[PDB]
C-alpha cells in the first residue's frame, strides 16, 4: 500500500534507501506516518538509489517472494543494511511504535520495471519498484 502521491519507485526509495535517521524508532516515523499503520518489518539498504538501478540491469530471475514473476534481479555482492522489526506495536497512534534494528552485511533482491511515464524522471527508465528478499 503506497500513498496516491509516489511513483512506486519514489515509494521504494522512500522505504529502502533514504533512512532519516540510523535509529529505526524515528526513521520508521517517517514510513508509518505515510501509510498511516506501523509496519512489522522493514529493511534500508545502505547504499545509493543509482547502485540499485544497476542491479536492474543484471540477468532476470525469478522473484522468491512471488514464484510467478521474473522481474527480480540478484545484486551480486552484499551490502551493508538495517532491518527494523516493530517491538512495540500502538494501532491508537503510531507515532508510538518502538523498533529493534539489526545490522547485517547480505544480498537482496529487487524486483524492477520501467519508470512511470508521467511522474518519474526520465533519467533511470528502468527502476526499482519492491525490495523481494534478503538472503
Amino acid at each position: 500500500m503506497k500513498p496516491p502521491q509516489f511513483t512506486w519507485a519514489q515509494w521504494f526509495e522512500t522505504q529502502h534507501i533514504n533512512m532519516t535517521s540510523q535509529q529505526c524508532t524515528n526513521a520508521m516515523q517517517v514510513i508509518n506516518n505515510y501509510q498511516r499503520r506501523c509496519k512489522n518489518q522493514n529493511t534500508f539498504l545502505l547504499t545509493t538509489f543509482a547502485n540499485v538501478v544497476n542491479v536492474c540491469g543484471n540477468p532476470n530471475m525469478t522473484c522468491p517472494s512471488n514464484k510467478t514473476r521474473k522481474n527480480c534481479h540478484h545484486s551480486g555482492s552484499q551490502v551493508p543494511l538495517i532491518h527494523c522489526n516493530l517491538t512495540t506495536p500502538s494501532p491508537q497512534n503510531i507515532s508510538n511504535c518502538r523498533y529493534a534494528q539489526t545490522p547485517a552485511n547480505m544480498f537482496y533482491i529487487v524486483a524492477c520495471d520501467n519508470r512511470d511515464q508521467r511522474r518519474d524522471p526520465p533519467q533511470y527508465p528502468v527502476v526499482p519498484v519492491h525490495l523481494d528478499r534478503i538472503i
